[PDB]
């Protein structure tokens, strides 16, 4: 047990939550994801994960998320046991995990209830990847978001990112803010109506981490100063019975051609998806519309994590 | 050289010479499928199946075809699970090399092809078209009757909503001296867009309500299911359209010895079970042929001629 | 090398003692394959179609994993009732006849008993019954017997308690049926009175050389058995009498106190899923064998796929 360094397993046994990652780990995972890009663009079929089986358990169905993981597995030469609709007499999640783990080498689970992923990881003796834990953690979304910024902008230190939309309740913007705080000289703009502003826990965490942040309800002003505009929807229900606030916000938190008109030439638009009319279809025609390149980057990040969890470094 | 089509969406995309060449490739794919050795033609390629409506033959034949050629498959049997179709397609194309989609809306497959930079195959777009059914149907006719020029074909059943017979009519129009009979309840007669296309193409067609007479004169009797899911809330019209045109032993008794019965499947009551024993009952051979035709299309779209 | 004597795996009565023992030996070979670092290619080139008219993630994945661990491939239908063309009204026979055009073996779980026999008669390729509504589930019975052999070390001379709804339980009836092919077996029947084991099984056991005993005292029985085989009380079997379901439900529980009276090397089995009839505490005991049991289903199902497609 004395062998060290080159004389190796991934330090994570499961991928469950953002707080598992530090800056050095992110940088190394992103290095692996760049290698996975090279593999996926090659004409030659990879055999890195030949002989390994992934079981997907989508209790909350997600065609996009599931296919990204299943594609990642097959692009590496692994195979897949698919369950696109795992929601179905007496079965705890723990009993399903303890059965399915006998049939597979890795489990990818998306659930509709927060807390499921931690329970599955604690139960399983094979690696678990959380593919979305109800409205809670979605760690590979956060990883692919940061990777996309690094790819598109060329750096993570010193950038300005606008987080737009349902900041109070949105796991994607909260988790992205959490990981960005691991880099240096980051400035975050929180753009939203007051009723869905970012909660104090993330604000206090950013301040404690030395991250500059600013709240604004003026998307046109913020977007002109940012490298990244990261958009999410504010659903009508989040205004509750306050129709006056819904009407005051109408048309004010949309990414449209006019917004792109004030943005820098090398800035980007991101969106974790699914996207509705909070990004207009016209925006898609702009090279700065990065949300489908972002989704593609999920393939490379998920390839990297499957490789690391199954065969290590 | 590369395949002249970038997508397989509409029956009108195919010309006569292309059809004959595809049929040759299908016969080569039958040799692969019967062989003991595992093909690697499509090694490294991934197909995404996106099925928004139920399917047995179309989805499984495409998936089997891909695997028999050495490619692999990402399956979605329940894609209705919202975002636009264009968002779904631009996402899924990042994960795959070809998309096979059955959608519930007519026109969806052409929208998908216009958005995607990888080949799209229309596995059925609402009551619109079903081009690979039409391809395997014409391949089956050629295989069973030995000719396409000069044949007489009866299209029977729910023609209005039948994406199968709509695409098949487009392909039959590429051959010479074809006669098509339309036999249906009035409720579900063939739509005017198909009628107008055949008339403009110079294809002789005739509506009749006398299936015994029509069947006695045809090389092919192509029966269809009354398309319940397309009737919406008009379940009155659905039940009224059923039971009027049945392929049974008495109908086979007036048909020529060299004629065939086809059906894209599934059938409910409209072909009786005792027809299956007749050598002219071709609908299970027809379904098997879809494997070879879909192998041919995957090969052509991904690696060319 | 020779052909497997079965063309399909449909029902327990297809199996005799010699066949069971031979399949269990193959299953041990499959365990060695599954533990190996090398991908098997025994079933390279073969295709399985799964047709789960009654969705069952655990059962379906066990079969699909078995196929892929042997190097074969799979055409999946997770919910054939809703997403195959059965949803358009297609008969089972037409579905099976069609699907064999794309595949080499069909694994089907249906909601209606009699479906598996119909599929086998229609198909000219092997069919495996993965659960025939309330009827036969033959690979569950096979993996159950295999698990006993593996955990206890023998099948001759064992004592097994079958606990739960014995009257209608396909798993306990089918397990009793196969255990009777071995020698000097004793079976204890523990159940609420309303769902006692029916006379057809009792008479078969008596005439097959199996001693059996009814008891309502699980604590007494469990101290004398190699195997306590627990099942879930199912609401549907009580019709329009929820009150009778609730009365039956909590009467026979495998809990820490029951484990405390069991023998040192006895085991607890359960076909799954379970509700509360095995308490969570029990999972911590090495004698809790129901997850090893589920894993053994992989090896048994690998063995059957191999035998049906490439023989002995
Ligand atoms: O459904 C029909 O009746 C005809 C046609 N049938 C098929 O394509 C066969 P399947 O639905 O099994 O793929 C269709 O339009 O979907």
């Amino acid at each position: 047990g004395l062998e060290v360094l080159f004389q190796h397993m991934f330090e994570l046994s499961d991928v469950i939550e953002g707080k598992q990652f530090d800056r050095e780990m992110l940088s190394a995972i992103f290095d692996v994801a760049r290698e996975m890009e090279k593999i996926e663009k090659s004409s030659s079929q990879s055999e890195i994960l030949k002989g390994y089986l992934m079981a997907t358990l989508f209790y909350e169905p997600s065609t996009r998320t599931r296919l990204s993981f299943e594609s990642a597995m097959k692009r590496l030469g692994g195979e897949v046991l698919t369950t696109e609709n795992a929601r179905e007499k007496g079965e705890t999640l723990e009993d399903t995990i303890r059965t399915v783990e006998g049939y597979s080498d890795i489990i990818v689970m998306r659930h509709f209830e927060s807390g499921a992923a931690r329970k599955a990881a604690a139960t399983a003796n094979i690696p678990v990847i959380n593919a979305g834990d109800g409205p809670g953690e979605h760690p590979t979304q956060a990883l692919l978001d940061v990777y996309t910024i690094q790819s598109e902008i060329g750096k993570l230190d010193g950038i300005s990112v606008a987080l737009v939309g349902d900041l109070a309740n949105g796991r994607t913007v909260r988790s992205l803010a959490y990981l960005l705080a691991k880099f240096k000289d980051v400035k975050i703009y929180f753009v939203s109506p007051e009723i869905v502003k970012m909660k104090d826990d993330i604000k206090d965490y950013l301040t404690s981490s030395g991250v500059e942040w600013e709240e604004s309800s003026d998307l046109m002003e913020v977007a002109s100063k940012c490298d990244v505009v990261y958009q999410t929807r504010i659903q009508r229900e989040r205004f509750g019975e306050r129709l006056d606030l819904y009407e005051a916000a109408r048309g004010k938190f949309i990414v449209d051609k006019d917004l792109l008109g004030v943005m820098q030439k090398k800035a980007i638009i991101m969106h974790p998806l699914p996207r509705l009319d909070e990004i207009t279809a016209d925006v898609d025609a702009d090279p700065r519309a990065a949300y489908f390149r972002q989704a593609k980057n999920g393939l490379f990040i998920r390839m990297a994590l499957l490789k690391l969890l199954l065969v290590g470094w």
